[PDB]
């Protein structure tokens, strides 16, 4: 057609009056030429972004072949047109349409080094493990070319994307030719974030294996142990402890990874938490703690397992306004650590009176054994608070009590020195004739660590 030989013309000399006077007289929009070359494609060769504009608003077909599968989207990204490039995009082009030899917009972007475009192709979708019909990804070929920027800017997006498929081999040998492990995306999510979202624990091993910044934060300030706390992945949350992940990590909204795994039912991963160091205590914005919001939740047995490690620990530490506070909550007075120890051992091995007052106040048992007999008598006879030795004795403590080896309250007295205590001990009705399993009474005792007062009193009370 010489409508359409005059419109093919047209466009690829940059005559835009031509163009519109040729479509009004009726010429095809979509003409092509020998070679299957549409106005559209020649506009974009040639960079007339007016044109471009024009043939598309009078139904060019922006993805259009010729004959070696070249959309008017190669064109524009081999010659370096930005803007051609972005409105070819909007009006539907394949980002990722390849030729007969599998040539996409990226390979050309990348081979001859057009920064921008590259960033646009990668920002609608173009995809960074395209090969050509040789086995070249755009990468590849900005290597060769000695786009050496720009194939940087290919590693860091496709680790970010094998990092979140999980494809190991890809890691590999991603970092292999200088991927950059500690890149970030437009959110501020780096590559351990994604394996660690997604529960890729041979990509975490890898990712730190290879420097990976195990405490990476994004925009909204949230770490890879955040995300595995979140997920619920209890081994990857391990192995980022082990690699020196922190585990008491806030964010903009103050939640740490304990608030996450308490809100989100992980039991598991709230006692991993625990026993690395994770504050029971800590706050957020809304003013919660993670034994809040594992209560809204109704998880019970993480709320009260919260509480169980709060009560110990504060009662071992001495803060009392904790432990009442603690207790109006609902925490179990005898819970017991591993040992066996119950918050009231831990008061009276300390010293703290006041709190071995609060607690048997709220029902704490006063003859309480850890896993080899030691009442809290045995702690507060061992260590000499003459106070707490009295307290217990009021509430009912058991003043022969013995433990596994025999050992009563008045041999650790008279072991230690503690004359004061050894006759309240002996007021309360103490045995002075008990011996432990190695056939030593508490004079004995006294003897053998040079107490002489009160092997003197113990002898008299025979």
């Amino acid at each position: 057609s010489d409508l359409g030989k005059k419109l093919l013309e047209a466009a690829r000399a940059g005559q835009d009056d031509e163009v519109r006077i040729l479509l009004a007289n009726g010429a095809d929009v979509n003409t092509a030429d020998e070679t299957g070359f549409t106005p559209l494609h020649l506009a974009a060769w040639e960079g007339h972004l007016g044109i471009v504009e024009v043939l598309l608003k009078n139904g060019a077909d922006v993805n259009a072949n010729d004959e070696r599968g070249h959309t008017p989207l190669h064109l524009a990204a081999y010659t370096g047109h930005l803007e051609i490039v972005e409105v070819l995009l909007k009006n539907g082009a394949g980002v990722n349409a390849t030729d007969v030899i599998g040539t996409a917009p990226l390979h050309l972007a990348a081979m001859w080094g057009h920064l921008e475009i590259v960033e646009v192709l990668l920002k609608n979708g173009a995809d960074v493990f395209a090969q050509d019909k040789f086995g070249k990804t755009p990468f590849d070929l900005a290597r060769d070319n000695g786009n050496e920027w720009i194939a940087k800017l290919l590693l860091a997006a496709a680790l970010l994307e094998a990092a979140r498929q999980g494809q190991r081999d890809r890691v590999e040998k991603l970092m292999a030719n200088g991927a950059d492990v500690n890149t970030a995306d437009e959110t501020g999510f780096t590559p351990l974030h994604l394996a660690a979202w997604e529960g890729h624990l041979g990509i975490v091993e890898v990712l730190l294996k290879n420097g990976a910044d195990v405490n990476a934060n994004d925009e909204r300030g949230h770490t890879p142990l955040h995300l595995a706390a979140y997920t619920g992945h209890l081994e990857i949350v391990e192995v980022l402890l082990k690699n020196g992940a922190g585990v008491n990590a806030t964010d903009v909204i103050g939640t740490a990874p304990l608030h996450l795994a308490a809100m989100w039912g992980h039991l598991e991963i709230v006692e991993v938490l625990l026993k690395n160091g994770a504050d029971v205590f800590a706050q957020d914005k809304f003013g919660k703690t993670p034994f809040d919001l594992a209560r809204d939740n109704g998880n019970e047995w993480i709320a009260k397992l919260l509480l169980a490690a709060a009560l110990l620990e504060a009662a071992r530490q001495g803060q009392r306004d904790r432990v009442e506070k603690l207790m109006a909550n609902g925490a179990d007075v005898n819970t017991a650590d591993e040992t066996g120890f119950t918050p009231l051992h831990l008061a009276a091995w300390e010293g703290h009176l006041g709190i071995v007052e609060v607690l048997l106040k709220n029902g704490a048992d006063v003859n309480a054994n850890d896993e080899r007999g030691h009442t809290p008598l045995h702690l507060a006879a061992y260590t000499g608070h003459l106070e707490i030795v009295e307290v217990l004795l009021k509430n009912g403590a058991g003043v022969n009590a013995t433990d596994v080896i025999g050992t009563a309250p008045l041999h650790l007295a008279a072991m230690w020195g503690h004359l004061e205590i050894v006759e309240v001990l002996l007021k309360n009705g103490a045995d002075v004739n008990a011996q432990d399993k190695f056939g030593k009474t508490p004079f004995d005792l006294a003897i053998d660590n040079g107490n002489e007062d009160i092997a003197e009193v113990l002898q008299k009370a025979a």
